[PDB]
């Protein structure tokens, strides 16, 4: 158990400049996101459905066609549920799997099982297709900058499956994808041949996106081992603003407002947190008004707020990686 | 059973008049403390390190040298960890071991474990060297009125070991010391020969200090079985200020604000709280900015604040103990 | 990682010579042990009642009066049961506490509780009065041979409390005493100051006696890590017979029969097995006839078999201890 | 607490003389059982199937036509399974339910789910349709005597649903009906209005029949708390053969041989045994050659064996109840 | 669900003729085993020792040079131990991975970690160096016959790691390598693409070889869904004797004898058994004399007992696989 797993604790960012930041804002397109990356996912897609495979497919296509060398794996597994053994599949996409340290972005790509009602279907526009698209669009924008990876640090995306409960929310029935992936990663030497260090050691920070796409989001600072990273998002939000690069956005309505949170949301991060992974949980409090209703559709998304979180996060992420 | 162990539920304090308030203030020296109590604790001191031992025996010499008849104990023990079985030594110092009831104050004397970075070392000034000292200095400062214990009630201190995770925070890898001492008290009869009542029945209240020493702390009222004692820590801070006995202090920066908390903090009280001991958790929210970084050093400690908290705590203990 | 613990897997007895075997046979007096070692125990002695103390006392009075330097310990403690919390008191007797390693002979000194039926009172002469006696006597016998101890190893007795169950044999309501103590020793550095060796690594072997004193008994060989000590006991029952020291004893009616068993029996050894100590369980299969019936008394004990084990024992010991 | 829950270990059988033993043998018809109680049960009857329903009703019509005052009780419940929730229905037949104590005879009436193989259906003839019919036959053979039940003791028959696994014998896929009903009685005050005693304290003994029907069975002795009672079946087996009342039976090929066993057999007793119930577990070791094969049909039964066991059992039972 | 998971209750062997039974017995070489399959492996090889790697290296090399199209999987995982986190590596040799069902043979290729005592090093000869060799020979003896495999069924060999506890046998310390793969398998759908079936379904029977090399072993029949398959061992044994193709072989001391065991030995099957797999636990009972003692070496092995089992075994496998 060397010392590299503690570098995370001293990692510091490579702050960008007004000129770079300008380049970053102009290099992301919320409309190409909307059509190419997000509209394909707005379909029923609970675990094991045909939706799950169409969306699982859409995702890999969008990643497969970019220049950076993304090592997609599919992590199909079996688990009991209240309706019996079902088959889930997580999507992991790694740059430099051999890099010892990674920064991770993660969301969930299942949609909650619901029966149809008045012939509408639940599709989870904010829970969590926008997150999925955000991530996909971030690899698409930052592609040329992400070739530069050929500090030992790289980037992983993760699209978890079975996040949502099948029937009735509880530890036995939720977060099926993650730990799984947690427990699996916890028990896989890293780097290879390592002897005491798991892939979780190498997880520098896990940025979980969830419930994004409604208007007027407020993200809290949930955890102390990541507060400094949360503060970098505050600073980025503020700068992109002062340079004029955010859209319909005022500071009296920031997204990253410093406000500690009492309790804990259960979400895919809990399997990695209770293994001492640092988590930046970008889930808003309060949830959207359209949470878990058939109105979590596209009509009710805010394109401005997503373009904005996209700029911020893209920036966050290149400064993390010293790119 | 008996009726003695509900007495905690009715205990009123013996409130001090202005004139004693001024003596108590006069009577604690933050400069003494800093030099004689705290500075020696500012070393790398994790469980089973030499620092640990250094730190451990020092505590005891500061209690040994006082005139009150404190009864040290080293409850040394062994426990499994992510790096093997290791050894841990609590420290307990009681007045009147047979006194049925006891006001207990506690903190933690270990330091998290960190590799050395840029030749820098983690010493944990807030976490929890200062609270260790504050407790020493309380007993120095109060020695003479404590001697008055030759309501069957006396005073206990506890310096827990192993609070901190070795690798990654988790109910398996944390709170070693208290989880041990909690079970061991749940399992010890008291007073000797009683047949249905344990030491934990005679913890009237557990006052736990943690992460104290930084500028501008704010302490929530975490529990309701202990709220009314928080209200007393509030009426004490008030009156000591309204009398010009606090330094660099304004009421628009109170330490104890009547804000309740949502979630919960894992700390060395958990094992006593889910066993029905009342807790006054004096941990601030938010945490110090320097928490679990190398900057948690002496340079970054607010001496004015600590001195102010020394006075509040010393008053509290006396009005509880009817001294 | 020193290696003191593995010595127990290399330890070979100082097999005795027939001459010696005679003496030992002549040294134990089934009518003294009946006289005083045991008839005091034949009382109603469930944990907590008057009987329990008396018996506790009796046990001590009798070890105290032997010239070997026996260190006694009461380990009183509290635990939850189906009638509430109640108080229990183990009994540990050691020579050379420091004697890093140890051979341990355990039995249980309580009596199951029962109401008074017909006007009869349970007493558990086989469960486990006799095993107690048999250990006392073993002391009173080999006394002079023990004194030798001022490879380093010595002999500890143990007389667990509340093995029996207050209501329903259920893991929650049984073995109060061993369950406790195995946790306790499983967390106690041994020797003083060790950093990774608990008092259980110091148990070379545990010999537990239970349900002894009824006629024609058989003792299976349940545990591989301890056969070889079983074997030693076949031989020590063999030789001693073929030399006529054994009264009323035929080799078709052996005690230590070739006869592996399959399942486990739940007894005070479970706490110490789980954690990986070696055990020689001398409980018979099947149980005595009078089992948990008011007929478990003296009436029904066969003076001859007892003495005839009481002897195979006192040997086996001495052969363990190279004495 | 009260004293009556302890009656079960002092309770003695009223032995039957040579003439009463005839009157029991002469009192059951293996052919009336075969045709009227057992052939109706030789259908596919996994839980929820149409056979489960047909069986339930047969068992209740057979018991309804008897003169004695049976109380039937369909305790229908829901429980997770490897295919989702499925309903199960246990059948409980009870004499004098106020009666505080009860000897309890039980089997299972489901069949294991299989998929047709060779155009063959599993009907489980030993597993356990024959035990079911044994209990209806006794109910009949012994009616007039049971009708005497207008010590405080009576009898109950219990037919479990879903004993067997749906997919893989595993703690969570098995014993659906007895894990349930155990748990239920464990928490039903009995007698009514009581305050510390559960229906399970009323279980004097649980005689569980299972896997009966093949030829040449050997039943081992499983539980020291019931060996006295397994001895009483050995005796009955002996006497009935001494008197000529058993057919095709050699004291060589006895059924109740006193060869104790080692490990446990998972079956509808586990739920009741681990909650401290005394159990007589009539299940052969080894298991019929035809076990969980399609060949476990009526062709490979043995009429003489069942009739011989029918006569033992009825006798034991009657002796238990003093009739 | 499908039907093939059931195909295992219905499988029967392709029994061999006396003429064929002769070829096999000649087709094995007990010597070109010893010098080329077994000697390489008698080395300190506790998990992670440079022996482990050699062993793992050796095994692979040997299977690799065979004609059959075996697919080796090294499944290196990480797990917690009483010395911290160590890196295990299971060996998984398979024919026709797709082969939905598989008959599996398995042993454990680790050696228990012992210090060095009087300069002697524990190589475990019967535990389980020999087993692996048996398995390796077996695939060198039948290689030609296995090629036949390009009813849907083939062969898999599993050499576990980490069977042996590191300190003191216990749930948490033991079977590192099979606990882990059992679960890895219970959650991998099989065959690819499946929706509700786990690679453990595809496990027809697990034959576990453990503790094989002493003279005069007595293998009991532990489990009944395998008993039928145990009886195929008796009949092969018997038969190969009636033509004395064996050696030093009696019938007064055959290996597989009609003597059920009581309970269970903990070994690498538990993890599979408790998910309802079928096990042929070819572990003798009682264990060898040289068990967990430094004399489990090449000098207390019985060349002849092994060449025989090697023949019994090898046959059985052809009869299972209709070759
Ligand atoms: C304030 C808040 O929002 N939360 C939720 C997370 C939890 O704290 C942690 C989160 C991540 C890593 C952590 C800890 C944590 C908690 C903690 C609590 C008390 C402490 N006293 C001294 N160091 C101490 C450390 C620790 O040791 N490592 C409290
Ligand atoms: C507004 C707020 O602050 N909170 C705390 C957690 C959450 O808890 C719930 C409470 C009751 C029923 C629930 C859930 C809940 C939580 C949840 C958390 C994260 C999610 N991401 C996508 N769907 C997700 C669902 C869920 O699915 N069903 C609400
Ligand atoms: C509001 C809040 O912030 N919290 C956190 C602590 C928790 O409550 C307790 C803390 C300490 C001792 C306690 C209880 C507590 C809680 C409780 C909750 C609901 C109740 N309804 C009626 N009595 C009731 C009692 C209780 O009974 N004993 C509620
Ligand atoms: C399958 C098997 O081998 N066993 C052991 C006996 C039986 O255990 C019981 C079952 C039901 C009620 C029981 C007990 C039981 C066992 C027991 C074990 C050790 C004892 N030492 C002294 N009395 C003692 C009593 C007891 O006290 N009450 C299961
Ligand atoms: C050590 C020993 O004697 N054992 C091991 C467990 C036990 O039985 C099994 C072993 C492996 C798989 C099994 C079952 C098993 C047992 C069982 C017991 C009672 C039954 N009554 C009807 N079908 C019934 C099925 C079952 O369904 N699947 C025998
Ligand atoms: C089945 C049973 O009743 N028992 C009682 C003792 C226990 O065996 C042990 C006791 C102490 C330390 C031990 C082991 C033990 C047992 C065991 C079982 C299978 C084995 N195969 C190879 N070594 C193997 C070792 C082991 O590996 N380390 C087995």
């Amino acid at each position: 158990a060397s010392a590299w797993p503690e570098e995370k604790n001293y990692h510091q960012p490579a702050i960008l400049n007004s000129s770079a930041l300008r380049q970053i804002a102009e290099g992301t397109s919320i409309s190409e996101m909307w059509q190419n990356d997000l509209q394909p996912l707005l379909i029923e897609r609970y675990p094991g459905s045909p939706g799950s495979y169409a969306a699982r497919q859409h995702i890999m296509q969008r990643i497969q066609r970019l220049q950076a060398d993304w090592v997609l794996e599919i992590d199909t597994f079996l688990s009991q549920t209240p309706y019996g053994y079902r088959s889930f599949s997580n999507i992991i996409s790694t740059l430099n799997p051999t890099a010892k340290r990674h920064l991770v972005l993660a969301c969930h790509y299942d949609s909650k099982y619901f029966s149809h009602w008045n012939n509408r279907v639940f599709v989870g526009a904010t829970d969590s297709a926008v997150p999925c698209a955000m991530m996909l669009e971030l690899a698409r924008a930052l592609d040329k900058k992400l070739l530069s990876l050929k500090p030992d640090l790289s980037l992983q995306l993760i699209f978890f499956d079975g996040e949502e409960a099948f029937l009735h929310w509880s530890p036995q029935d939720s977060l099926y994808g993650s730990r799984h992936l947690a427990a699996k990663m916890a028990s896989t030497p890293h780097p290879p041949g390592a002897r005491g260090t798991s892939q979780l050691h190498g997880m520098d920070l896990l940025v979980l996106l969830d419930l994004i796409g409604a208007p007027n989001p407020t993200f809290p600072n949930f955890f102390p081992n990541s507060a400094r990273w949360f503060e970098r998002l505050q600073a980025i939000e503020h700068e992109l603003h002062e340079l004029g690069l955010l859209k319909d956005h005022s500071l009296e309505g920031r997204y990253f407002q410093n406000y500690s949170y009492g309790g804990v949301i259960q979400d895919d991060h809990i399997p990695f947190l209770r293994r001492g992974v640092p988590v930046l949980h970008l889930i808003p409090s309060p949830f959207p008004e359209v949470w878990h209703t058939m109105d979590d559709n596209e009509e009710n998304l805010d394109e401005s707020t997503i373009d904005n979180l996209n700029k911020i996060l893209q920036v966050f992420v290149l400064e993390y990686l010293h790119l």
